[PDB]
């Protein structure tokens, strides 16, 4: 999964 | 923040 | 939902 | 660093 917080964990 | 997961808490 | 990244969206 | 969205990125 793409993870945005701003940085694939997917 | 903007969240990403696919999901503002900011 | 619960956030963890270290930071409730729930 | 670790996530918590409920799924290490580090």
């Amino acid at each position: 999964v793409q993870i945005v917080y701003a940085x694939k964990l997917a």
